[PDB]
């Protein structure tokens, strides 16, 4: 059972992580150019099975604001969890091997991140981006249901596996777009885009490995709070890695 | 818990009857349908992120008759499996626990084929849009499975159900965006039969959701789990025949 001292230490760790997210949010808000990525519709110009209009831009993602949004969401939920007011509810949740505020945050923050990665790869169709957001949110909600209905060592990973099925779909989409079957242009995917997809695919898999390790509950992973710390570190590293790779690639003032 | 021989034999034959209706429609569509196809496209960057795209390219084509036969055939197959041998014993045992895993395994494939076809009929073609629609629709079904796995009727817990509604509505928001066609240079003339498909199947999809809601509320006649089991079998039969013959009438008749 987690002790009062262990829970209080974790709340301090949440606060520190929140400060790192918040200061990066500020730096991106302040320093980023107005670089935008399109969401498009490619409408039928006739009955189904005939021809299409050219893609039209429906709206544009303000990329700096979107990066600031996923950093800011992490900061907000870390500050909420860190609060003395939430000590009773955190302790109650951690005693049931649950952190629900993590899933509420990730359902929005990780979904913003995967949409931005898709747009950076050139995925623009508004339904592609909407459905990527939804299936990524679904991945998180399956992880939430793993925590709600199972305990470590109980032999039940069904929600986890459903989360893996939902979770892999956006990444199959990215892989299709970088392979670009049927593509005409000899223009190559930029290095920095490969860097984003490869690094963030590794991090996304890392989150899945934490829930797997926690619910397997073997060796040091018998201690649920080890997973709780791992999630805080992985969110910090993943969101910083994506923020600064996008910033370096697209948001610098030489590109304004 | 054990069912009466009369109860479980009655459901066995209900499955067989539904299966025969699906199977005969599958044959009629396979035999009679033309070679009408709908594209899946890639619209690749032909420059750096935030610049220009190639014209959309067709990566592959959905053979619409075959895809309609597929969703009918999946329903037929699962109805025959559920009424057969050792699978029938598992089906009976699961019904006694207020579960039908066979239903969710089938629907995760059959309803996902259906919503992708509806998306393509509306002119959604981007291969990642269609992949992510398939994934988020599958997710909706898997949330319905987790509602049955972890909760009991009347227990007041609908969290997996609500998660299923969040995932489930995403493709339909996509369809609505495409028929409104925001940013279109000219008004988009969507055929009547396409509106028929979207409106009718939206009503049917909401009907499936209402059955699970009514079962887990468990009030009045819905306290009997098997009443919901019968409602699902009827809705699957009516929804799939409605979509099959609307697509057939709209697209599959004339020789190409
Ligand atoms: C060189 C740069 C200097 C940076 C100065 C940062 C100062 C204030 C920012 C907010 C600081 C809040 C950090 C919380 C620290 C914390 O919670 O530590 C737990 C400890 O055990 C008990 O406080
Ligand atoms: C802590 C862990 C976080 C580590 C950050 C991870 C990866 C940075 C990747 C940046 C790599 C940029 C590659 C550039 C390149 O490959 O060049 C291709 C050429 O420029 C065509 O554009
Ligand atoms: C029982 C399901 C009844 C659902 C009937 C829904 C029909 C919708 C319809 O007929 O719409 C097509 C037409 O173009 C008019 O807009
Ligand atoms: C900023 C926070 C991020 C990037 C969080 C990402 C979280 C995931 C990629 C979670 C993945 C999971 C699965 C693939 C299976 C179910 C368990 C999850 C939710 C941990
Ligand atoms: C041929 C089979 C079909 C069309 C089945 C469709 C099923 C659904 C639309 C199910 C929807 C559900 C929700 C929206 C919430 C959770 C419960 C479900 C799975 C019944
Ligand atoms: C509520 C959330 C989203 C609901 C989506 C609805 C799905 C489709 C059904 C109705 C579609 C018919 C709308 C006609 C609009 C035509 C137009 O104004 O151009
Ligand atoms: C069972 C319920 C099925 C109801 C489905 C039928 C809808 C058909 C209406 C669409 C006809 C197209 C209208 C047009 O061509 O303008
Ligand atoms: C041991 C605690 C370290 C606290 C760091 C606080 C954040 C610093 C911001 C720069
Ligand atoms: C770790 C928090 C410090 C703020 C982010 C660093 C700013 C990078 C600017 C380039
Ligand atoms: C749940 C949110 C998904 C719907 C967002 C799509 C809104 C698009 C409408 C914008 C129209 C602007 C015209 C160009
Ligand atoms: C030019 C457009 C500027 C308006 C800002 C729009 C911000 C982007 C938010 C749109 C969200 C809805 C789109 C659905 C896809 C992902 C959820
Ligand atoms: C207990 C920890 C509470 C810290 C909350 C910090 C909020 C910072 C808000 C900044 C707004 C721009
Ligand atoms: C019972 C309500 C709980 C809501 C959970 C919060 C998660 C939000 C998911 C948003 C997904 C948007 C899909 C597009
Ligand atoms: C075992 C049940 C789940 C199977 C489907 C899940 C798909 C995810 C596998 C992708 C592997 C990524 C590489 C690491
Ligand atoms: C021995 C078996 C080990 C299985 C470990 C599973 C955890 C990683 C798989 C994640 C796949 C889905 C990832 C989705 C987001 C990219
Ligand atoms: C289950 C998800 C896998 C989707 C496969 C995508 C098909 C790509 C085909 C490329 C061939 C065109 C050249
Ligand atoms: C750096 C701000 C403090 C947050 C702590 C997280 C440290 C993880 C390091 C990840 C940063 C990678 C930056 C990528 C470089 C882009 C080129
Ligand atoms: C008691 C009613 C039984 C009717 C079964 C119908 C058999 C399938 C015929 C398809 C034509
Ligand atoms: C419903 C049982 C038989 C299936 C055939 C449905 C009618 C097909 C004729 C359309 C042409
Ligand atoms: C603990 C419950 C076990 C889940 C049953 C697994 C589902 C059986 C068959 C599913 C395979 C479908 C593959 C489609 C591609
Ligand atoms: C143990 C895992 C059980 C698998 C679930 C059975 C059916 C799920 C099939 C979902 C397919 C999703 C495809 C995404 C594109
Ligand atoms: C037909 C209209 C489509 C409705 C779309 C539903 C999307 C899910 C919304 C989240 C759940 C909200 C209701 C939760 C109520 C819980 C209180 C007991
Ligand atoms: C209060 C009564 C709530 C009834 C909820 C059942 C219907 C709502 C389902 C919405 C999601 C539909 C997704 C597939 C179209
Ligand atoms: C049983 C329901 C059958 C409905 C058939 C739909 C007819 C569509 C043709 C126009
Ligand atoms: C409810 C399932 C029983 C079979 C339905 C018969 C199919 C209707 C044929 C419609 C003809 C459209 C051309």
């Amino acid at each position: 059972k987690p002790t009062v001292k262990e829970i209080k230490s974790l709340q301090n760790f949440n606060r520190i992580a929140g400060v790192f997210h918040l200061l990066q949010m500020l730096a991106v808000l302040a320093l980023a150019n107005d670089f935008a990525l399109p969401m498009t519709g490619t409408y039928l110009n006739g009955p189904p099975g005939t021809t299409f209009s050219a893609p039209v831009v429906i709206l544009e993602t303000p990329v700096g604001l979107a990066v600031a949004l996923f950093l800011g969401l992490s900061a907000l939920f870390h500050f909420i969890v860190s609060s003395g007011n939430f000590f009773k509810r955190y302790s109650a949740s951690l005693m049931k091997n649950q952190n629900i505020f993590r899933w509420v945050e990730y359902s929005l923050s990780s979904s913003v991140m995967i949409v931005l990665i898709a747009q950076i790869c050139g995925i623009a169709d508004i339904v592609a981006l909407l459905a990527i957001f939804g299936v990524n949110a679904s991945m998180i909600l399956f992880g939430w249901l793993q925590e709600k209905y199972t305990q470590p060592k109980d032999g039940d990973l069904l929600p986890f596996w459903f989360g893996c099925i939902a979770g892999i779909v956006p990444w199959i989409g990215l892989l299709i777009y970088v392979i670009a079957p049927g593509s005409t242009s000899d223009v190559a995917v930029p290095g920095f885009v490969y860097g984003i997809i490869i690094s963030l695919f590794l991090f996304f898999n890392s989150f899945a490995l934490v829930q797997y390790l926690q619910y397997k509950g073997k060796g040091k992973w018998s201690n649920y709070l080890r997973g709780e710390r791992a999630y805080i570190v992985l969110s910090l590293v993943a969101k910083s890695a994506l923020a600064w790779q996008i910033f370096s690639g697209t948001l610098i003032p030489a590109l304004e």
